[PDB]
């Protein structure tokens, strides 16, 4: 029913400084808020799908993630970017925090989060995009039938394996609207 842009968070929306969990260490990457507003204007739903194993690691709590996520959601809404959904996976099989220690269906490369978003927001997966900086993001997208897999260079220098699983490689999410328009 609606096309969406699925978005990784660290390395794609914010600079990945290391288990980011505080407002004062959350830096939006150049041009992404403007690009996101334009993607909403084009008609795309926007959905964040982020692995946050820092929670399972005990680096920060689900409460602190919630606080930072609320701050981010407000900051975007206030600049006219209303996110359609925000999904996150706090688990890790070796988690030190018992509550979050498990294999799950939501940890990318597993496509769980994308499937839930799909069912909840009625998303046309074939008309959608996944944007992220890691192999795991592109593997979750292929499992979820996302039409275009986009890798960005704003986080981790990509690996050849992440490149192989992607359809496009862009410098940044900032460049996605133009890249889509040229289609
Ligand atoms: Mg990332
Ligand atoms: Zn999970």
């Amino acid at each position: 029913s609606v096309p969406a842009i699925f978005l990784d968070r660290d390395g794609t929306i914010n600079v990945d400084h290391g288990y980011v969990h505080e407002i004062d260490n959350f830096e939006f990457i150049d041009g992404v808020i403007d690009a996101m507003r334009e993607l909403k204007k084009m008609g795309f739903a926007l959905v964040v799908v982020t692995n946050q194993s820092g929670i399972a690691r005990g680096k920060f709590t689900e409460a602190q993630f919630e606080t930072l996520t609320e701050w981010m959601d407000w900051s975007l809404a206030d600049r006219d970017v209303d996110l359609d959904g925000i999904y996150y996976c706090p688990h890790h099989p070796q988690g030190s925090v018992e509550e979050f220690r498990q294999v799950c269906d939501c940890r990318k490369p597993h496509p769980g989060m994308l499937l839930s978003a799909r069912d909840y927001l009625h998303i046309d997966m074939a008309a959608s995009y996944m944007v992220g900086d890691k192999l795991e993001d592109m593997q979750a997208a292929v499992a979820a039938n996302v039409g275009t897999k986009v890798l960005v260079r704003t986080g981790k220098p990509i690996t050849p394996e992440a490149e192989n699983a992607a359809d496009w490689v862009l410098n940044s999410l900032a460049d996605l609207p133009q890249a889509i328009k040229k289609q």
